[PDB]
């Protein structure tokens, strides 16, 4: 007769959001099992977003438009500062950010977070653009997820490859699931979220000692960015193809991205020419976005599902029947272009929802 | 000092085409190694087509439009007949095929292949449609690939998971590669085929003892088909979304497919109603098609690649340089909606090209 945990949770999804959420829960003493199709070793899989990110910290919203996003970003910056000594995050000093106009600088809301924030002179911007410079942070996206997974191993979390088609498959050995499935949320019966949408991102991974980050949103016909990452490499971008599921490399996009990034910073090349860029890989990932913004909230659901709950329910629609339990589903998906930079703060909010649900519903 | 093989080949890709090609080569005494991202155990992976097929034998072209396709189909039918005794293929007796008009019956070219071919009376067709009936064959798509893989194991072929980005990575231990990469052919440097395109197919897998196949192309607003497969299950379709990469399940498509299939055959349900259909899974796969039709041909290529051969070449465009060898690349991709029904005949043509290349170029 042993004393077993009364704090079991399943995390569905093993991208940066599921991993971060799992880790804070494990630290809080929950017994965590991670169920996912794609795991941190899957460093070239296009069926999840996390391998493909820069990943730097670049706020995209005003406070009024994105209050949660700012909270989550501010919290994650603090965490990444703590990771610099051990090399899991890296300073991007003197990052340059260009916008079409003052509005695109988002009210400068993050100016107390990124050190050394200040305007750039027009001489330091693309023609007709406006700019600021500051010190930000980046992580090596696949290696950061693998780090989180090692931390999870030590805290007793376990992992299992599974592809779920209906929610009851996740409510396996726990009465609370964290839904961190990115795009998958649309096609799981009992979630069925039609608002989930991809935002396609093509990049070129380059070998370069360049440690300068440049974020250029001043040309609406050509998104571009240069994001150095731990390790001797730079990610050159990019695209933001809303609703585009295409996983193939566009060769014309390659040329546009490299020409534009070269204009922003010639040192990404050996000799300043497109031909001097040492290309390591051409990449395409689908950012998991959501019309109406990221979903971070707790829902109570009755199982089994019926066709009345979900058009995708399995079995005969004719059912209604069977055993019947109520469970808690804590959503955490739709982070779009900002899942890494929001991940720690989002995870903190997920863990708070789990604590509150446990108090109300789980004894 | 042992006598080693002088007949090494790599097959790049492990869908039905790569597997079939590998198997005929192994039978011919080649030493075959299969390199692929997705292998036959990956029965729910959306990054290749082969898990998702019906798979039945339904010619789609006239002889004049598709001479190779007909050759390949006729050969594969003979092979599948040979597989019926051991349960790897199944007769679909009294299959019904509906078309909008006589032209859609393709000149009846296959009437000596499928037993019991004859016209249907209009009373047996959707209103305004024309029809024929015949006996055809189907295989269980994922299990058929797993069968081929067991046959390959016995003949000494080996497998390795790899995702290739540039052709030299495949020319590993062999001077001849079979390129059976489906959609992947567009994004591998040294192949770069912009004509590769997906054709998206959504289906509903249903549990039903129904053994009747119905193929309905008489409604251009609603493709539909019911394909029984070994095992107690039927695949209900479908869609043909040319150029559509969307991997998510469309709930409105579910309703259209089930309503239309029910009109064609009520016995897919327990009680003849949509609600009586026992749904096992909702599926989306991308057929690997190609503008200009399937590509089955042998090319000679110099390695290393340079930026002049491929916009996606790795390293600096500035290169031209390095060791330099010529190798043989035998293409086998772009089979669209007909890769299973063409697979054996296509493999026979691949193996002939390999024999001829070996004679001319490989000693
Ligand atoms: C500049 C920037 N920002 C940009 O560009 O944007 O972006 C990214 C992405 C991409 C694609 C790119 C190209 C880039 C990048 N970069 C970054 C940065 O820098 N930063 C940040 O922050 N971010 C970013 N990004 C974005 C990201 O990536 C995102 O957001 C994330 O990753 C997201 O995450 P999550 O949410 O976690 O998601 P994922 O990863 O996708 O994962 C999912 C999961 O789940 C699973 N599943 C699904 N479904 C299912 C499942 N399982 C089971 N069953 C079912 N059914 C999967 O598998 C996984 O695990 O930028
Ligand atoms: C009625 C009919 N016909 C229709 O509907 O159409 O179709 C299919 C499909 C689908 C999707 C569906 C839904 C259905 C179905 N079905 C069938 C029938 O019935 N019959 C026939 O014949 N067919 C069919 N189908 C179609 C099929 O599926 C196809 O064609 C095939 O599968 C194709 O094959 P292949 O060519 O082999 O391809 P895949 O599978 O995709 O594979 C590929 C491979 O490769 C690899 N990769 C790529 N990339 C790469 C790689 N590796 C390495 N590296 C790189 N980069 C992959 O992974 C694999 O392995 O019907």
């Amino acid at each position: 007769l042993m004393m077993h945990s009364q704090k079991r949770v399943v995390v569905l999804g093993s991208g940066v959001i599921g991993l971060s959420s799992a880790l804070i829960l494990a630290r809080k003493g929950y017994s965590v099992h991670i169920l996912a199709r794609d795991l941190p070793e899957d460093v070239s899989s296009q069926t999840f977003a996390s391998p493909w990110a820069g990943a730097n910290w670049t706020p995209f919203m005003t406070l009024t438009d994105g209050p949660r996003q700012a909270k989550w970003e501010e919290s994650t910056f603090k965490k990444w500062v703590e990771l610099v000594p051990t090399g899991h995050a890296m300073w991007l000093k003197g990052t340059r950010r260009f916008a079409q106009n003052e509005d695109g600088l988002l009210g400068h809301w993050y100016k107390d977070i990124t050190p050394n924030y200040r305007p750039l002179p027009s001489s330091e911007c693309p023609p007709g653009a406006i700019g600021v410079t500051y010190d930000t942070l980046s992580v090596h996206a696949p290696k950061y997820c693998q780090y989180l997974a090692r931390e999870l191993q030590k805290l007793g979390a376990t992992f299992e490859r599974r592809t779920v088609t209906s929610l009851e498959q996740a409510f396996d050995g726990a009465d609370l699931v964290v839904n961190a499935t990115g795009l998958g949320a649309k096609s799981i019966a009992g979630i069925d979220d039609q608002a989930a949408e991809p935002i396609r991102g093509q990049t070129v991974l380059v070998k370069s000692p360049c440690k300068r980050c440049t974020m250029d949103s001043s040309d609406p016909a050509s998104p571009a960015y240069i994001i150095p990452r731990p390790g001797g490499e730079v990610i050159c971008g990019g695209t933001y193809g809303v609703g585009d599921w295409d996983l193939s490399v566009n060769p014309e996009t390659v040329q546009r991205i490299l020409k534009h990034c070269l204009r922003l910073d010639p040192t990404i090349s050996s000799d300043g020419t497109i031909e001097g860029i040492e290309v390591l890989r051409h990449n395409v990932g689908l950012r998991p976005a959501r019309r109406g913004g990221p979903r971070v909230e707790a829902e109570r659901i009755v199982l089994p599902l019926d066709r009345t709950k979900s058009p995708l329910s399995l079995g005969r629609g004719s059912a209604r029947a069977a055993k019947e339990k109520e469970v808690t589903l804590v959503h955490a998906y739709g982070f779009s272009s900002a899942g890494y930079q929001q991940s720690w703060g989002a995870a903190e909010d997920v863990a708070q929802l789990v604590d509150e649900a446990f108090q109300r519903y789980h004894g």
